[PDB]
């Protein structure tokens, strides 16, 4: 707990010291890092090892990090003697591993990478593995951020990131604001959020974090000038259970979408703004759910825009939903969860297409009125 925090802060000093978040953003260079966080994975940890190994000459300061980044083995031997200090630590701590003899350190469950300016420490089940997560990360993560006007965010506007999972979110607006609110009800994620504010320098002092039910903190007194939340949005069908992160509320998966839109008036100081990320079900014209913001233009002047970045055909993600399904609940392979998803998406959703979206929504607009992007 104290111990803990000075890990962190050791473990800061070090990615410091041997300047991780330039070689990260090196090696996935910028035409990718802000796309998705699934860049370094198990496809390509191969060809990172060979960067290092060739590129960077094999430099033992940068054995501990790669232990971080894709869980590669470092020799305890080898690590420099500051490195092996804090290499110890991260063992006691949980957040790497020792080989049985005790000869190398190697990845544990946390994963290392950087995002919109931060460093940050993500679910490795992710992106490695077999096994499945427990603190989800994705390119909707990264999609709502990106649409952010981070030059009109003042140091004395109150944000507030909902759901907020990793952190990610919620640390990108401490970039630019010193009043920022995190919130989430997972035990796994609160524990993660708590390390990744304390790896990027902040405490309470700027970021709050707290264990709170989206609608509890919705319906609250607290006002805000800007919002951003990635809710759990994804529909499944009847009798599935999925996860905390993933699995929707509501007879299509966007109850919370429609609990955190309809406070919105209230929730936000007039002239403020929400991003909100979602995977959509629609028609070949567009997400159905947007039909349903109408009542938020007409009935509180706000302005709405939705940028429609991704579409596939329901079809799909058949295979990818009943994976997800068949893996969360260990379910046995003889089981047809491919036509209960169809079935589910075709009477309930109706959804021909999924497009996955982000939605800007303004109070007190000047010019009101819902504009949708489609490439
Ligand atoms: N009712 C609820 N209230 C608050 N958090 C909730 C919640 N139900 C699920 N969650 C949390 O919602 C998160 C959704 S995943 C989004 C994580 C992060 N904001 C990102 O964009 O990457 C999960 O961390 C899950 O624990
Ligand atoms: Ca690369
Ligand atoms: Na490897
Ligand atoms: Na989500």
């Amino acid at each position: 707990t104290p111990p803990l925090a000075t890990t962190i802060d050791r473990l800061r000093d070090y990615l410091d010291r041997v300047g991780f978040q330039q070689i990260y953003k090196y090696i996935v260079a910028v035409n990718h890092y802000a796309v998705t966080p699934a860049l370094i994975t198990r496809n390509t940890a191969a060809s990172v090892h060979h960067f290092f190994d060739s590129r960077l000459g094999g430099r033992a300061e940068f054995a501990l990090l790669q232990c971080l980044m894709t869980g590669r083995p470092a020799e305890h031997a080898a690590l420099p003697d500051k490195d092996r200090a804090l290499a110890d630590a991260l063992v006691t701590a949980g957040l790497l591993r020792a080989s049985p003899d005790g000869r190398e350190v190697s990845g544990a469950d946390r994963q290392l990478i950087s995002a919109f300016g931060v460093d940050l420490l993500i679910d490795r089940r992710i992106h490695f593995g077999g096994e499945v997560h427990e603190v989800y990360i994705g390119p909707a993560s990264y999609w709502m951020l990106y649409y952010i006007n981070a030059s009109g965010i003042a140091r004395t506007h109150r944000a507030v990131d909902l759901c907020t999972g990793s952190g990610i979110a919620a640390l990108y607006l401490s970039l630019f604001t010193d009043h920022v609110l995190a919130t989430d009800i997972g035990d796994v994620p609160l524990a993660l959020v708590e390390i990744n504010r304390r790896l990027n320098r902040r405490d309470a002092g700027t970021m709050e974090i707290r264990r709170e039910n989206l609608n509890d903190t919705l319906d609250g007194r607290e006002r805000f000038d800007l919002l951003t939340c990635n809710p759990p949005f994804v529909a499944f069908p009847p009798g599935y259970s999925g996860t905390l992160y993933s699995q929707g509320t509501g007879v299509d998966g966007l109850g919370y979408m429609r609990d955190i839109v309809g406070r919105l008036p209230e929730v936000l100081n007039p002239g403020g703004s929400a991003y909100l990320v979602a995977d959509l079900c629609g028609d070949a014209h567009g997400p159905h759910f947007l039909g349903e913001l109408e009542s938020m233009v007409t009935g509180h002047g706000m302005r709405i825009e939705a940028f429609i970045d991704h579409v596939l055909p329901a079809s799909a993600q058949v295979g990818p939903i009943s994976d997800f399904l068949r893996h969360a609940a260990g379910l046995p392979a003889d089981t047809d969860i491919a036509a209960d998803v169809q079935a589910f998406q075709r009477e309930t959703l109706r959804a021909d297409y999924y497009y996955l979206t982000t939605i800007r929504l303004q109070t007190a607009a000047q010019n009101p009125g819902l504009r949708m992007l489609r490439r």
